[PDB]
């Protein structure tokens, strides 16, 4: 259980490090783009719709990262509490187990 939890935590961290690194890159991109939006006189609405579209693409990035964190926690929980007669219906979870 020790080495397994250790390897699981490191993996779950590698996923978090990625999410953070990726989300800062997309934000810096939006800053560089909103800079060009004010460089050339742009309608206040046009400037904000680019932010809305940018804010929404960020939520997608964090959500997709959250889904993998939950799937990983589902694997570890299922395995530690694992007991005979338990029923597994995922089959993609089962394959990973």
């Amino acid at each position: 259980l020790s080495t397994l939890e250790a390897e699981m935590a490191v993996e779950k961290k590698a996923v978090e490090d990625q999410r953070d690194a990726d989300l800062e890159a997309r934000a810096q991109k939006l800053e560089a783009d909103l800079a060009e939006l004010e460089a050339e006189g742009a309608k206040s609405d046009v400037r904000r719709k680019v932010r809305d579209s940018g804010e929404r693409e960020m939520r997608q990035l964090r959500d997709r990262a959250q889904r993998e964190l939950d799937r990983l926690d589902e694997i570890w929980n299922t395995f530690t509490k694992l007991a005979p007669k338990q029923l597994i219906v995922d089959e993609v979870l089962y394959r990973e187990l």
